[PDB]
DNA sequence: CTCAAAAAACATAAAATAAC
DNA sequence: GTTATTTTATGTTTTTTGAG
């Protein structure tokens, strides 16, 4: 299933793709952590989702076993990818304490 | 009963690692 | 000998703590 987010990008979680509208050839290649992030956050659109839960969807429910900055990190690419810069965000917000939420709209 | 300083939490830049 | 993933080093922001 194909998400677009924010009238912006056509994120594909199967094929791990994000396409930005204003483009006609390029596809950005998601890595696979930073494909499973956006589609547990396009999931649940607008939630603090838990850096427990992050870590789970993204890392331990695949028997990966990796450090807490791996989560960090791989949101740091993916606002790189999304061109989401970190105070102000349009996509991705961090709630400290708590992880992260997708303030963009979802449309399926 | 506040607000500076200390500690914790998060972000980006480099490096290390692993496996094509 | 190149690239994805993870980790480490360094930087920035947020939160907790407690003395004045």
């Amino acid at each position: 299933m194909k998400f677009i987010l924010a009238e912006k990008f056509t994120f594909d979680p199967l094929s791990n793709t994000l396409i930005d509208k204003e483009d006609s050839e390029e596809i950005i290649r998601l890595g696979s952590n930073e494909s499973r992030i956006l589609w547990l956050l396009a999931q649940r659109p607008n939630e603090v989702i838990s850096r427990n839960d992050l870590h789970d969807f993204v890392w331990r429910e695949q028997g990966f076993e990796v450090d807490d900055s791996s989560l960090t990190q791989a949101i740091s690419t993916l606002r790189k990818m999304l061109k989401d810069s970190t105070k102000s965000p349009q996509y991705v917000k961090t709630v400290p304490k708590r992880g992260y939420q997708l303030i963009a709209r979802v449309e399926t």
